[PDB]
C-alpha cells in the first residue's frame, strides 16, 4: 500500500523567451543597456546555463506598467502581489486541469491538496483561490506551502506520502506553482548572484495526483513513493538566502552549493539506499534538481555517473530552465514519457529504482526513493 504517483500534469506561462536573446532583452526592459561590461557578463553567464528557453509571466507590457518591478531595489513588493496573487491560481489550475484529465476521475475524488509556491502571499492563500478556480471539493483538507523553496518539490513527495497512506481512500493532488515575478529586478555590478537568477529561473506549474491502492480498473501508478527523508547540512546556512523585503524577495547563492551538493549526496544517497540493498548508483534511475549545470557536472563527477543518467534532467533545465519546486515534477514526466516512446521496460528508463533530490536553502537536501512500475 505505497502511495503512487498516478497523473502528472504540467504548464507554463504563454511567453517564451529565447536564451540567446534574453541579454538584449533583459537590459533593454530594465533600462540597463549602458552597463556594457555587465551586459557582457550577463550573455557570459546565459551562454554558460545551458538554458536554451524558459517562459516568464513577465512581458515587455507588464514592465512598463510597473515600472519598480525592472529596477534593481526600488519598492516593488505591492506590485508584485498584485501580480502573483491572481496569476500563481490560474497557472495552478492549468497544471492540475491537465493532470485532473490525465487522470480521469471527477474532482470530487481530491481529498487532499497540497500546494506549494514561493509568491503571492495571502490570506485566505492561493490554495484557497486554487479552490475555487479550478471547482475542488470544499472539505478538501488543504496544506499550503509558501515560500520555500527550491528543494520543496521533494517537500510536497513527502507530505503526499503520508496523507495519501494514512487517510484510506483519500486522493491528493500536489501542485508546485513558480513565477519569477517575485523575484526578478534589475542587473547590479555589486550583486552576482542576480545575475545567476536572471539567467537560470524560468516560471512553470506541475501537479501530481498521489494515492495509496489504486483501483487497477480507473488508476495506474506510474510511481511508488517509497521512501522520503530531508536533512540540514551543517554550517551552511546562508549558502542560498532569500528575504521578502519591500523590494520583494531577495536572493544569494554561494559558490560552495555544486560542490558541497556533491560532497553530502552520498550520505543521503546511502541513507536512502541501504534497506534496498542498491550501493550502484548508476543502477538507478535519477531525478536530481538541476539548479543549474555546475550542480549536474559535480553530482556526475563525484558519483562516477555515466553520461546517459541525467538526460532527463538535462532536458527540462534545457527547455523550461530551473522552475524552483516544480522542476523535479517537470522531470517525472519527462522521464515516464520517454520511457513509453523509447518502449522501455519501465517507467523510470527501465530501471526498477530511482532517486528524486531536491535542493534548497538551508542547505536542505530532501530524498524521495521512487519504484518504477511496468
Amino acid at each position: 500500500g505505497l502511495a503512487s504517483v498516478l497523473a502528472i500534469g504540467t504548464a507554463n506561462p504563454e511567453n517564451c523567451f529565447n536564451q540567446d536573446e534574453f541579454p538584449d532583452l533583459c537590459f533593454r526592459v530594465t533600462k540597463s543597456e549602458h552597463l556594457t561590461g555587465l551586459k557582457e557578463k550577463f550573455k557570459r553567464i546565459c551562454e554558460r546555463s545551458t538554458v536554451r528557453k524558459r517562459y516568464l509571466h513577465l512581458t515587455e507590457e507588464i514592465l512598463q506598467e510597473y515600472p519598480s518591478i525592472a529596477t534593481y531595489n526600488a519598492p516593488s513588493l505591492d506590485a508584485r502581489q498584485e501580480i502573483e496573487v491572481a496569476e500563481v491560481p490560474k497557472l495552478a489550475a492549468r497544471a492540475a486541469s491537465k493532470a485532473i484529465e490525465e487522470w480521469g476521475q471527477p474532482k470530487s475524488k481530491i481529498t487532499h491538496l497540497i500546494f506549494c509556491s514561493t509568491s503571492g502571499i495571502d490570506k485566505p492563500g492561493v490554495d484557497c483561490h486554487l479552490v475555487h478556480l479550478l471547482g475542488l471539493p470544499l472539505s478538501v483538507n488543504r496544506v499550503m506551502l509558501y515560500t520555500l523553496g527550491c528543494h520543496a518539490g521533494g517537500t510536497v513527495l513527502r507530505i503526499a506520502k503520508d496523507l495519501a497512506e494514512n487517510n484510506v481512500g483519500s486522493r491528493v493532488l500536489v501542485v508546485c506553482t513558480e513565477l519569477t515575478v517575485m523575484t526578478f529586478r534589475g542587473p547590479s555590478e555589486t550583486d552576482l548572484a542576480n545575475l545567476i537568477r536572471m539567467a537560470i529561473f524560468g516560471d512553470g506549474a506541475a501537479a501530481v495526483i498521489i494515492g495509496a491502492d489504486p483501483d487497477l480498473s480507473i488508476e495506474r501508478p506510474i510511481f511508488e513513493i517509497y521512501s522520503a527523508s530531508q536533512t540540514l547540512v551543517p554550517n551552511t546556512s546562508k549558502a542560498i538566502h532569500g528575504r521578502v523585503l519591500e523590494m520583494g524577495l531577495t536572493f544569494y547563492v554561494d559558490k560552495m552549493v555544486p560542490t558541497l551538493v556533491a560532497s553530502n549526496i552520498e550520505q543521503c544517497l546511502d541513507k536512502a539506499f541501504s534497506p534496498i540493498g542498491i550501493k550502484d548508483w548508476n543502477s538507478i534511475f535519477w531525478m536530481p534538481h538541476p539548479g543549474g549545470p555546475a550542480i549536474l557536472a559535480e553530482i556526475e563527477a563525484k558519483l562516477g555517473l555515466k553520461p546517459e543518467k541525467l538526460r532527463a534532467t538535462k532536458h527540462v533545465l534545457s527547455e523550461y530552465g530551473n522552475m524552483s519546486s516544480a522542476t523535479v515534477l517537470f522531470i517525472l514526466d519527462e522521464m515516464r514519457r520517454r520511457s513509453k516512446k523509447e518502449g522501455k521496460e519501465t517507467t523510470g528508463e527501465g530501471l526498477e529504482w530511482g532517486v528524486l533530490m531536491g535542493f534548497g536553502p538551508g542547505v536542505t537536501v530532501e530524498t524521495v526513493v521512487l519504484r518504477a512500475i511496468s
